[PDB]
């Protein structure tokens, strides 16, 4: 997996990933917790995102 | 405030059905091999997400914080 890794400084992180399966996404980590996903573009809270990252992650 | 159903894919693996309280509409089928596969109900109606078991692994890790 190929990710690159930004530190924004007053905005928080921001995660440029390609899959394996030649998709493109962004993801961008605010400081007050919410996720932002873009590819199209969906929002999640800090709870949330651990929630589906749970999910997620197996 | 997380909605979630679970449902058993009978030879497949699990499927999640996902609502917030901000209501987005997300499925995510984890299949039985590793691979991950989100929708999206959005021009494009149901998006798609492929992944496979590492990069689902990693995904989560960036974003379970």
């Amino acid at each position: 997996l190929n990710i690159k890794e930004n530190d924004l400084p007053g905005i928080g992180k921001k995660f440029e990933i390609e899959t394996r399966s030649h998709e493109k996404m962004t993801i961008i980590i605010h400081d007050d917790g919410r996720r932002e996903i873009y590819r199209s573009n969906i929002s999640l809270d800090d709870s949330e995102a651990r929630q589906i990252a749970a999910i997620l992650g197996g």
